[PDB]
């Protein structure tokens, strides 16, 4: 499109929504290409990540770990205002894996405390994609401090299966998975630090072991379990976007499947089908579409079950509706022999 | 199908055999849906997993690690009678990744020692699938004590390539790969215990390192080597099902290929072809079809070669037949320069 | 077919070049099947892998880590003369994942110092494939000492996308990724040894932790940076072949994508498209095709960002040409809030 064309496109501001929920959007694009505008303030803040009071100095886009899902359509532009307040201690930036050029945007968005920047890019490829902070020389420390999220660039005609038939979800959830590396003293007690930088050398030591101390969804052990379970009903179609900016994961819905899974995250790559456990490499997002058929509790886990049930990578779904005895039935309930 | 329709279907009782062998079955289904009946008794027992006498308190479906492969066809019902004898010490259950509802069956099959249960589920999706025990609060401990196996839900038509041409094996094997986490004392010797619960806390400590002490096929170092090799002949078509319920693996046939690999394990996802090394994420099963072209010894490994050749994840195939010098030949045998 | 027929085929003697470059070849085969001849001399040699001066006794095909890329076309024959000079200490051999029979060639090419051998195999499957040394009882030690490389078996008609459209690259690089396991003294400084075998025991104890101390491209931290950065231009089509003979990797071009990615490395498996981060399991090679659209610096990394930026797995590209503000622009450069 020529210059004048780009400048005349509609601009639209969107209010973000914290994970695992997602801001207002339409599956099939509304109108032609537009510039979708978002604002995020970076917050450096201590968070508690487990039920032992373990602390991390999180580096949080929009104040959450993960950062929020932004949704646009292919060939829209994403225009982000990124703000680094003067109460923060570090420079930050942003790298969108959906974008082309300048290290994903990281070369154009280095903001010290007290600065802001506005980056625009054309979302030329459809898929879910990671975004993360990447300051030169300190890239993994920011990412493993929680400074990452995802976007979704929907096809203009919405999602389709591998034969081109529409796939239209009723609900979407975004599960960001975070590996944390929390230092411990010689008694095995997690350490606490006054300011983010005080932890840098001890944290890189743990990072070099390649073994996280915690692997969590939505920023903390248990953040999406119990009273915080996600919800659905029998018959509803749910899209589950999952990202992991630094380390591999292998999602699984305990009691369900991924009926269609873009395991690479990219919508022009046909989805796998009927999956039990899919694989999302570190540095990527994936998305799974499932129609719920049975009510009750499900878990949603990274299926290294030690990561899920010892280190924190487990969520719940609570599903309403009527039980299907064709699909499963207890012929003889547990009883004495 | 209605409850009465299911009650009228034919029943077939299968006798399971121990991995890496597979029970008798037909690739193409005979006739219409059936209720395929299986029984497994759970055995808690010490197993020795290496040549140094290292022990695991195994929790073994049908007394083996992995548990046996169960074979059905799409839209059959799998009816399992699961028995937990009074000689065991723990509650157990079963979660079938092929099933829909109640945590794969785990919510309906919780059996204390001295109980049994009967679960039926409809095998609605074709593929190879993990099953495993998953008692609330104790899930990865049971799995990494060997309490896992797989099933195969064949298409009613049998297997096909990505162009719907039939693929018919002459032979099938089931390789269950197991990560074990064995505690060591201050001198580096593996510890022994006299009841499963006595090893729990020390085991969990090793599990949280994410670093197995052993990675084995069929429950031990060397289980599928030497005179317990898998066997085949030149011209024979072989399907190798491989599962890993907790940790990723990357199978490779040394000297061969995966001609067709359903690396996700799901038969409605078209297979990869001409594979050197495929990838099966923790929590899944995959399957590889190969036609042997050369005789001699092959190795079948997890191609993290430290996991294969230091930790235990290596099997052999012995193949009969005539050498093909067109495919390969020693032009000059090793000799002085 | 027969010996008369194979004697009649043309021979082509190729001179290998050092990675990341690739010897001259034709993407579409010039004429009928040929016997493509290569020679490699194995060198046991001390190499320095980081700016601290850390050393590995490398075991290097052609003197480099990785070994060089050999390029043939499907149904050519690859005929390798492999020489183990008398100045080396160990027996070595070669196992081509591209080849069929005798453990990939391993069984036929065991040469002591002062010996040579010539192996010929038919390259029946198109793709990129790992090769590596594999002496029985010492397999992972040789591979993780750098004794591995890759070959490319091009379709005779050159590369195509999943739908039959030709994909012709303008240039090709070969990135070999190497996990090294270097012992450390009680100060945590890397140890040095006199001969390869002096480090064996201490190296095996690091290998069994499954945690490399360094993960590098082209044999050292920073090897593909600075005057050794890869290069391209806006509009240029680049194929990046990447291998890892022992351990998984997840390549990512920072600021770009993989437009077409044969993540399994096999050209009869249609490529994934629009990739952010692809996944190549240990024991495999993959290849990604990308048309550069923006000038400037890029990094090409294993996107476990601790592996990339702490352990060494980061290369650079320098790209010339004109910035595209439609793809990306800084609407407001970093500036005061
Ligand atoms: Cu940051
Ligand atoms: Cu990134
Ligand atoms: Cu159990
Ligand atoms: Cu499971
Ligand atoms: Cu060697
Ligand atoms: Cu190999």
């Amino acid at each position: 499109a020529t210059a004048a064309e780009i400048a005349a496109l509609p601009r639209q501001k969107v209010e973000l929504v914290d994970p695992p929920f997602v801001h207002a959007h339409s599956q099939v694009a509304e109108g032609g290409p537009k510039v979708v505008e978002f604002t995020m303030v970076i917050e450096e803040k201590k968070i508690v990540i487990d039920d032992a009071g373990t602390e991390v100095h999180a580096m949080a886009f929009n104040g959450t770990v993960p950062g929020p899902l932004m949704v646009v359509h292919q060939d829209d532009y994403l225009e982000l205002t990124l703000i680094n307040p003067e109460t923060n201690t570090l420079m930050h930036n942003i790298d969108f894996h959906a974008a082309t050029g300048a290290l994903g945007g990281g070369g154009l968005t280095e903001i010290n405390p007290g600065e802001k920047t506005i980056l625009r890019f054309k979302a030329t490829k459809p898929g879910v994609f990671v975004y993360h902070c990447a300051p030169p020389g300190m890239v993994p420390w920011h990412v493993v401090s929680g400074m990452n999220g995802a976007i979704m660039v929907l096809p203009r005609e919405g999602l389709h299966d591998g034969k081109g038939k529409a796939l239209t979800y009723d609900k979407i959830y975004y599960v960001g998975e975070q590996d944390f590396y929390v230092p411990r003293d010689e008694n095995g007690k997690y350490k606490k630090y006054e300011a983010p930088g005080d932890a840098y050398e001890d944290t890189v030591k743990v990072m070099r072991t390649l073994t996280p101390t915690h692997v969590v969804f939505n920023g903390a052990v248990g953040a999406l379990t119990g009273d915080k379970a996600m919800t659905a009903a029998v018959g509803e179609k749910v899209l589950i976007v999952h990202s992991q900016a630094n380390r591999d994961t292998r999602p699984h819905l305990i009691g369900g499947h991924g009926d269609y899974v873009w395991a690479t995250g990219k919508f022009n790559t046909p989805p796998d089908v009927d999956q039990e456990t899919w694989f999302i490499p570190g540095g990527a997002a994936g998305a799974a579409f499932y129609t719920f058929q049975q009510p009750g509790i499900y878990a949603y886990v990274n299926h290294n079950l030690i990561e899920a049930f010892e280190l924190g990578a487990a969520a719940h779904f609570k599903v309403t509706g009527e039980w299907n005895d064709d699909l499963m039935t207890s012929v003889l309930a547990p009883s004495g022999t």
